[PDB]
């Protein structure tokens, strides 16, 4: 009987033996409330302290989840990991039992002070829940304490009217207040709160970056921080135009009047279902709702805090996978896995008319972008056009920013280390041809492999799989142990890899904005240097000498 | 007593045995005139056939070579091949004598008809004779008859009024007389001359394109051509601003009127001496005294002559060597083998705008250049920035022109081979750390490595130099005697090679705008395609693009 007393109450977890004969089992605490309902005149508001209990509360079963749609198409798969997307019906299951009242973490507990794992999942902020990712393997493999966190998402998470009516970021402030509360009380579970680590993918990445760059992440809250293939500096990591958005939505259900303060006084009177199911589209490669800039949580445009290093100097882990952009191209791939050049023309096109504008002289910026993503050596190839396109957008919207996010930590002084992730188990949804694309690397950090195909990921991994799960779950951990993925634990080869630990001899090199080294995750793994620094410069440098070139604007 | 019967009189050479126990001695036939002396009124006219003779006139010495003064300081280094200007001491030997009389060309003939291959020399349409190239090993070795020739250099070769007063290109015309006189008489040698070659490299490689252009050239002249490092579409090529440096002349000796005609009849009256020691300079990399676009000779821009294919379709073989530009930073490396980011952008700046003109706007070409030939992937490597801005000079002064002409060639027909040349032997005057340069595959083509060290070549050729030359003269003279440069002679290893052939199993692909391949010159040999594709085609696509934002202009 898995009793702990917390600060609000006794709570009872419970045990569970882990598919795997070497990894021994551990205590899960399901549904612990962190927070009070945000419900009532609580919606839209800062998260308060969950109220306290006198008996024994069960943490044996996951609460409701926060409000959401994922079954009506609404889902921009460009943006969610692809893992999610091709397995929907699976994914269904874990959100079909919602409520307004969600916010609920979860804890996994191993059988001195242990560090503390935090995940903070997301898609697009409008999705997810953090009981999609069974923190299991990774407590009981590392021997740390792994929480899974459910925060406000969509409307409910992150309206805002731009002004004092409803000032957004309410998501944020809950994963600030899951946070608190850990801090407060991992202790109970066994938790260190000296060394706690959050991580996250996708738009859980993202969270993780502007949690960095908020006051209201205190000194000492947390002390380190892992983003995987997301940034606070991509196109849509941040919500610009969200009076915008709140007032087409107040339309939508009849709650669009003058006064700011009336029209959110009217969104509170709603059911959330309402508030859900309306389709409110961005531009693309944007988000609606999501983080905004309100002065307060977020004190400025991110790339401005960035570059001044406005962030408190947490050790810092970050990275993309090869192939992330998979789901930009795999509907205009033909029947032989090529791209025409006259699509790869169209793409480059309207992806550049969208996310610079379109220019109102004598273009430069598009002529030389299709120029340098043309591999020349090979340029009748279709299957190339595919893979440079692919790359495009990877680039773009993933490899830059990340790269920008750990040059401007490692000039601050923060210890920083970054991977490429080259390696995946393709499932019988993903084309032949494709490399990891986002979101692939979750089931190697979660230790998937280890127990086996689940429901959610039900590749066939290998034993080759099962290795590379265990090193990463090696790596991350060491981080969360002492901020540097080298230590304490080495890599070594053990019944547990079930095949050669390949990364025996590869130590993990700390990422300077000089030499720029990187690990790169594969089964031919080694450090290396300076990550698609051609492309990343072109970005970064080039581009925006050619941007200004022209006026350009936006539709 | 080696004696020929020609068209003119009968003719004695002599026999030659050469440095190498293997191949056999050759005959020959120095100081052989094939037009009248372009003295007097014949000075800035058009050859005129040479006088009979009724006795023997002996061809056994070089007669003298035409005008030109090499020791001052005034050739342009960047232009020149390299063994040239590193050995002035010993060139300044054959060099020594000197007339206006000397349209002379010289034979060597092994001991039916045999294919006849003319070598056109040229620096810079200033300098140079024939006679620094020995045909002997070339014609021993490959059994093919090997002629050099003089033609009116510099002033008295191109000066041009741009009028009717002086046309120009008169040392063109004398290449051309050069040619009718072999094609009328070389059967008398034993000569075919339905198989004639001609070959040259540097500005000898331009004087061969332009008479592929020629409408002079009629149709049977010659069969093949062979251009090394040299095309009629590099800036140095063609002089566009004739009258301008004619005027400079003449001013410069007293001679400047304003009837063209009278300035033309005073130039008539100076002594040659006074018109070859005047400072006349071009802008940088231009020619001041070259071929004109008369509208006769050369009909019209060579650029457009090639775009609309205007020209008899040859057989064309054509090359690059891997470090033609070292003389563009030579001078700018410090004594550590590097060169700095400053120099760097600074040479690509200067380059820039001397080759495309000033901006009346806001720049975009400077900057993308200079992206695109930085190694981001090794930013702070000093000596990579001194390769990078070498390849630049290369790739824009030979390697795109090389391209441009090949892809022309072969689209309007032509059979065409194209080579990159990656090999040569060091000499104490060239740093260690450089490439073969301008002019270095010349040693090669002509045997000098069989029979060791000359006065004019003196690196100490390895047994591989003497290997790949052979290999060299196998697919010159293979495509003298039937226009594809694997037959009829395969590659095999003989006692001649003194190491093992390496391109026996390397077989020389035709070159086609399409696959682009191209045969890798080196010790490790073998057909590549699409040479430095990336950067041919910045500079052939996008940089016209670029170009064509701004309005330019030069000074
Ligand atoms: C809590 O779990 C226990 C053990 O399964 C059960 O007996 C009880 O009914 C549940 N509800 C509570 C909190 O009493
Ligand atoms: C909501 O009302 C305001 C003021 O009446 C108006 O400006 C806005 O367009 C309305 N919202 C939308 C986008 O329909
Ligand atoms: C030509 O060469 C021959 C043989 O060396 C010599 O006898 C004669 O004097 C030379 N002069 C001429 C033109 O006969
Ligand atoms: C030669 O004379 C002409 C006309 O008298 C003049 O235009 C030209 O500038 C002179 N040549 C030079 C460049 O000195
Ligand atoms: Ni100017």
């Amino acid at each position: 009987d898995p009793l702990v007393t917390t600060n609000f109450g006794k709570i009872r977890g419970i045990k569970k033996e882990l598919n795997n004969e070497i990894l021994g089992p551990v205590i899960q605490f399901l549904g612990v409330p962190y927070a009070a309902p945000p419900t009532g005149e609580h919606r839209f508001q800062p998260p308060e302290p969950p109220s306290p209990w006198s008996d024994i509360r069960n943490a044996t079963q996951f609460a409701p989840v926060c409000p959401q749609n994922i079954i009506d198409g609404r889902l921009p798969e460009v943006m969610l990991p692809v893992w999610f997307t091709n397995n929907l019906d699976v994914v269904s299951s874990y959100v079909q039992d919602q409520s307004e009242d969600c916010l609920y973490l979860n804890i996994y507990v191993p059988t001195g002070p242990k560090p503390v794992m935090v995940y903070i999942h997301g898609g697009s902020y409008m999705e997810g829940t953090g009981n999609l990712y069974d923190g299991s393997v990774l407590a009981s493999y590392g021997n740390v304490i792994v929480i899974t966190v459910n925060y406000r998402l969509g409307v409910l998470g992150f309206l805002s009217t731009g002004d004092q009516a409803a000032k957004g970021n309410y998501g944020l402030l809950d994963l600030i207040q899951a946070l608190r509360w850990t801090s407060e009380n991992i202790g109970f579970f066994g938790g260190d709160p000296l060394r706690i680590t959050v991580f996250g993918s996708g738009a859980g990445g993202s969270c993780v970056n502007l949690l960095t760059l908020s006051h209201y992440s205190e000194k000492g809250l947390f002390q380190r921080a892992i983003a995987q293939s997301g940034t606070a500096l991509s196109s849509w990591a941040v919500s610009f135009q969200p009076a915008k958005y709140a007032r087409i939505l107040a339309t939508k259900v009849g709650c669009n009047v003058s006064d700011t303060v009336e029209l959110v006084e009217c969104l509170q009177k709603k059911p959330y279902k309402e508030l859900v199911d309306q389709d409110v589209q961005p531009a693309r490669y944007h988000i609606a709702f999501g983080p905004v800039i309100d002065g307060d949580v977020i004190p400025d445009d991110p790339q401005i805090l960035m570059e001044q290093g406005e962030f408190l100097n947490y050790d810092i882990m970050l990275g993309v996978n090869q192939g992330e952009g998979l789901k930009f191209v795999e509907n205009i791939v033909d029947s032989d896995d090529g791209v025409s050049a006259s699509d790869f023309d169209f793409a480059v096109s309207n992806f550049v008319d969208n996310l610079y504008g379109y220019p109102e002289g004598k273009d430069v910026l598009r002529e030389t972008i299709k120029f340098m993503y043309t591999d020349w050596a090979d340029r009748h190839n279709p299957e190339t056009r595919r893979k440079t396109l692919l790359a495009l957008f990877t680039d773009h919207q993933w490899v830059a920013p990340a790269v920008a996010t750990a040059d401007l930590h490692s000039n601050f002084g923060s210890p920083t280390y970054f991977y490429a992730f080259y390696h995946h188990c393709q499932t019988d949804q993903v084309p032949a041809w494709a490399d990891a694309a986002h979101g692939d690397e979750v089931p190697y950090v979660l230790g998937i492999p280890m127990i086996g195909p689940t429901e959610l990921f039900p590749c066939n991994f290998s034993k080759n799989d099962v290795m590379l799960s265990a090193v990463v779950m090696t790596y991350w951990t060491n981080f969360a142990k002492t901020g540097d993925p080298n230590q304490p634990v080495p890599q070594d080869t053990k019944f547990i890899h079930t095949k050669p630990n390949r990364f025996e001899e590869v130590a993990w090199t700390r990422y300077s904005q000089k030499d720029q080294l990187y690990l790169h995750i594969g089964l031919k793994p080694r450090v290396k240097e300076h990550y698609r620094a051609n492309k990343v410069n072109l970005w970064l440098e080039l581009v925006p000498h050619l941007h200004n070139l022209n006026d350009h604007h936006h539709h």
